[PDB]
């Protein structure tokens, strides 16, 4: 690899990419951040993996937290650090002050600590080191001058020793100065900021690598999530554009539509179904999921508008029994509120269920449901996510977008996502004779040829009935069309008088 | 208690003591604190945060003359 | 013990929900806020729902 | 006293409504705020109402203005404090330093003072005590931690004494700390905050009860006025939705219009006349106000666009003579540019005047005239106040609104008062054969049935003359019609 600084891997879902490899060996990385941001876990997680993946003993210095707790807490992610502090792979080095302490002790002890840590590192033969909360040490009676010299000593000596170290720093403001003494930022070789920005009463955490002296890396923020498995990052921008494409074709669950799409949706293709409220989108999606299970393949449905129960009531009324679908273990309905978390999370909940079930199809009813509150870019970037994941995974996607203005919407995007999408399906009302009739249309298909009519469709207990086109109507799209006739009575089946039979017999 | 003539450091070390001793007893304790600006620091003396095991914030956000009471678990 | 962190219930409608069980055991939970936001009542009421629901004596320092 | 918190009403118009009773008896309240918010007045008005209403001796303590002055100024709201000093019902415990002096007298006096306090409390058998500018005391050479103790010593003692208190505190930023040292904050049982907010080079006074230990209250800010009769707080949120409703009817000034609205307007109801500039809203108001002068009834007219004079003119031009309407003290016109004040001061003028003329009808010449230069929310609130007041008072109300765009306007209102008005009379220019003709319409009436046609009308020296609808046209509402000239059924 073309870099001149040797790196070691953190094995932290995401980091090693953003850091183009992992922390520079024989160096100190300052992972700083607000209260509760993720800091100390990173640290612990950093020593952990080294142990359980490279068999590299690690030395963890605690400053504020009690050596007991660090183990007690780290059990949340499912790690028996105890057992490691026990097998001689992880040496927790207490330095926490005492409940009956004096006052004054942070200079000669800073000299003693070096030798300290230097003992355990030589003793346990360690490669990785964590120094959690150095800050607290200066929080006794210090100022900028004495902090840069004192830190420096520690890192300077540490580097000489050959240990790949991580220090943690607290900071009051999320975007302002990196660290408290606004001095740690230049004493370290690397600087890993961790934030947890608020905005819209929700909470968004992000990781950013300001600098990595010696090599390159991904710049700016990247969202991460602390799950039962610890830190989890999304290089939404490291998501290269090299997915696979195939001319394979699958069903839509709606026959006539299939034709309308050159012969059935492409396996590898994103599908968009936009249409004013009450046009039908939800249905089709259900008919898409259904069929996927009627061919014996898995598929998920993430409902953000309707309940799991109701999704079935209206689903059954349209025929297709979801009750069974669930039972045969072929269709899985998630179903939740977009307000019950930030996108980062929602994007991961979805990803998860896509790995504990391995669908071969997926449908997200109302992307626009997720665009609530959130900023366009934030939402657009999330769309690229799901869309991204499903694309490189051969998993057919059908997204649902509901335009905020029925009849008269000059744009079926509203959030402008129609260019990331491969194939769009359009549903819109049509005002014909004091009646709200429906009508579907196939706008685009990147690989197919698809029908160019704006056919009308009707909903029955049976489903989507794709009838005929409003040829003799102008200003269609306008919603309330204009009837201009050159014909209509034209053949097709003239023959007047008695043409029908009735219910008795024909 | 710190409002007698104390500064950040003095106050952090003190919270530590207090909290810790309380940790030993095995006492599930709750500690109330004052602030200065609805979104400003989390505790009067810019330290109380990192020193606690768990932190909670009760906000009475202003806005259009109507106050809105929220609670968060940092 | 040798598992996760055990929690206690505050029986405060909602909070025991938002906190996934409630305050951690044998640990202090900081609750700060501006004048007139909650705190005391949140402390009083945590004590109260203690006695009045599991019979767990309370100590209030003021 | 094993009972809920006990409060003592302040008889300060609006406050006892916001505190849900009034500052908790025997405890300490903290009204703080920047220079020129109310403070000194408040406490003064606090003690006054306490005496001239319940014979409750008052103990006022000054730390800066000389007792002589507190009186002098007080006479501003018609109350000789000197009288109660003579009557021993109020004691202005002077505590202001003199031209000369020394120093190093820290907690030194804060102690001796608590005795001089307790002194008059016992002596004058006090109950309500107020301390103005307490902070102007620690402004000698102290720090936060120092004030917290000099303050708590007091309040504490005071609660012992048992007298109900209020402490004046100053502030520098209208929305920053609650009190100079951000300590007093927590040292109080109740924190009130007077805010004299700027914005648009205009000033709005807003009071708020941040906290009241042991009792519920009113969350949020409230606008308040400072007049000749003390402070006044309109709890525009507090006002309840229990308005009296009758099925009686009233005339609109225009017969043919009374017909349209199926009998007329309901005495108890708000009506809104909307249209582009010129449509003739001011007419309908002029006509609506004479009718109440035919049934010899007092009606008021609030103009915010035309003058005393000009109105008289354009009025005698429509036939109706106002010159007599005034003489017969059955009609009162106001007039004042919207700019001359803010909605807070307005709402009041209205109220006050309605009390000194006992109207039975009323019409405000243009609301948009008043929505001028103010935030929708701020205006939206001003409607509901008058709208509300005119309602639970039985006064039929008619408000004017010039829509921001003639022809095709897609809403009777912009500010969105549509859902706040019962009846909606809609005026709108209509273009026919190259001439700007009118069109009146009863858009909505909650009770009656009203006419559903869009009838054109015209303006002559005899007033409005509603006519026939545009039966033969199309797109009428849009503004620029389109005759149908349908060729019959073509034989
Ligand atoms: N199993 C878990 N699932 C989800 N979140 C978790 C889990 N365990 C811990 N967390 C979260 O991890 C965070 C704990 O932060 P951490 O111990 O990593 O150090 P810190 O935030 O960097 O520093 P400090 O000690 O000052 O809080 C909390 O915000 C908490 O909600
Ligand atoms: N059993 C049924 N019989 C006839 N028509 C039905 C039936 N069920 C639903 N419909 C029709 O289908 C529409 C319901 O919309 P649908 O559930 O397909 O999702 P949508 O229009 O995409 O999104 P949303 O319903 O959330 O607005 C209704 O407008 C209605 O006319
Ligand atoms: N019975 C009640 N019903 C409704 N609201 C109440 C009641 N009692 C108090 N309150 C509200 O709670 C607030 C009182 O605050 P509380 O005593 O709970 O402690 P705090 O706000 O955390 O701290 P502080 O001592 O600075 O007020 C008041 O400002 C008021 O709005
Ligand atoms: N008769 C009056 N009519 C209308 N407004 C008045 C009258 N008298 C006083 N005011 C207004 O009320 C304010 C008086 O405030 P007051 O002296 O009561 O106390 P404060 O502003 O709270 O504190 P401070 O002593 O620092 O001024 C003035 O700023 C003024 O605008
Ligand atoms: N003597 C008159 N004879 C004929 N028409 C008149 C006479 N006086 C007024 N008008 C008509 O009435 C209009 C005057 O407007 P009016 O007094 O009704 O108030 P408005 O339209 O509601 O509001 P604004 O005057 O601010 O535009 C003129 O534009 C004109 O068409
Ligand atoms: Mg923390
Ligand atoms: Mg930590
Ligand atoms: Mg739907
Ligand atoms: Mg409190
Ligand atoms: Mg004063
Ligand atoms: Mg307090
Ligand atoms: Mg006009
Ligand atoms: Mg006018």
């Amino acid at each position: 690899e073309h870099q001149a600084i040797a790196k070691m891997r953190t094995m932290i879902e995401g980091f090693d990419d953003i850091s183009h490899g992992g922390l520079p060996i024989g160096r100190s990385t300052l992972v700083s951040g607000t209260s509760g941001t993720g800091k100390t876990l990173f640290s612990i997680q950093f020593l952990y993996n080294g142990i359980i993946e490279f068999d590299e003993p690690g030395v963890f210095v605690t400053f504020e937290e009690t050596p007991q707790d660090i183990i007690k807490n780290a059990r949340s992610f499912g790690w028996d650090l105890a057992k490691l502090v026990d097998e001689g792979k992880l040496f927790i080095l207490d330095a926490s002050p005492d409940p009956e302490g004096q006052e004054v002790v942070g200079g000669f002890d800073l000299s003693a600590l070096i030798e300290r840590i230097n003992y355990a590192i030589q003793k346990y033969r360690a490669r990785r080191v964590s120094i959690d909360s150095v800050t607290s040490v200066f929080q006794q009676y210090d100022a900028s001058s004495v902090v840069r010299r004192e830190l420096f000593r520690l890192v300077a000596r540490l580097k000489q020793i050959g240990a790949t170290t991580v220090m943690t720093t607290e900071r009051i403001e999320e975007y302002g100065p990196i660290a408290r003494y606004g001095v740690e930022e230049f004493v370290s070789d690397n600087v890993v900021i961790l934030r947890n920005v608020l905005e819209g009463e929700r909470r968004r955490r992000t990781l950013e690598i300001l600098k990595l002296r010696g090599t390159s890396h991904m710049k700016g923020e990247y969202p991460f999530t602390i799950t039962d498995h610890g830190i989890n990052i999304f290089p939404l921008g490291a998501m290269r554009l090299t997915q696979r494409s195939s001319n394979v074709r699958v069903s839509s669950g709606v026959v006539r539509l299939d034709e309308m799409c050159g012969g059935g949706f492409f396996k590898d293709s994103i599908i968009l179904a936009t249409g004013a409220t009450g046009t039908g989108k939800t249905l089709l999606v259900s008919r898409f999921v259904e069929n996927a299970c009627a061919n014996k393949e898995r598929a998920i449905l993430f409902a953000y508008e309707e309940s799991r129960a109701q999704l079935l009531r209206n689903a059954y009324s349209w025929g297709m029994d979801f009750e069974e679908m669930e039972r045969q273990n072929l269709l899985k309905i998630v179903c939740a509120y977009p307000e019950s978390a930030g996108l980062e999370d929602h994007l991961q909940i979805i990803k998860s269920e896509i790995n504990d079930f391995k669908p071969a199809r997926i449908a997200i009813d109302s992307l626009s449901a997720l665009a609530r509150g959130v900023s366009n870019n934030a939402f657009r970037q999330f769309v690229i996510g799901v869309t991204g994941y499903a694309k490189q995974e051969e998993i057919t996607g059908l997204f649902t977008n509901t335009s905020d203005q029925f009849m008269g919407a000059h744009s079926i995007t509203d959030s402008h996502i129609a260019t990331i999408t491969d194939t769009i399906i359009l549903l819109q009302y049509v005002e014909i004779r004091g009646e709200m009739s429906r009508a579907i249309n196939v706008f685009k298909m990147r690989g197919s040829w698809h029908d160019k009519a704006i056919r009308e469709f009707m909903i029955s207990d049976k489903g989507p009935d794709i009838k005929d086109s409003f040829r003799n109507f102008e200003r269609i799209i306008s919603g309330s069309p204009t009837r201009i006739t050159v014909d209509e009575k034209s053949e097709l089946s003239r023959i007047v008088r008695g043409v029908q039979e009735k219910g008795p017999e024909s």
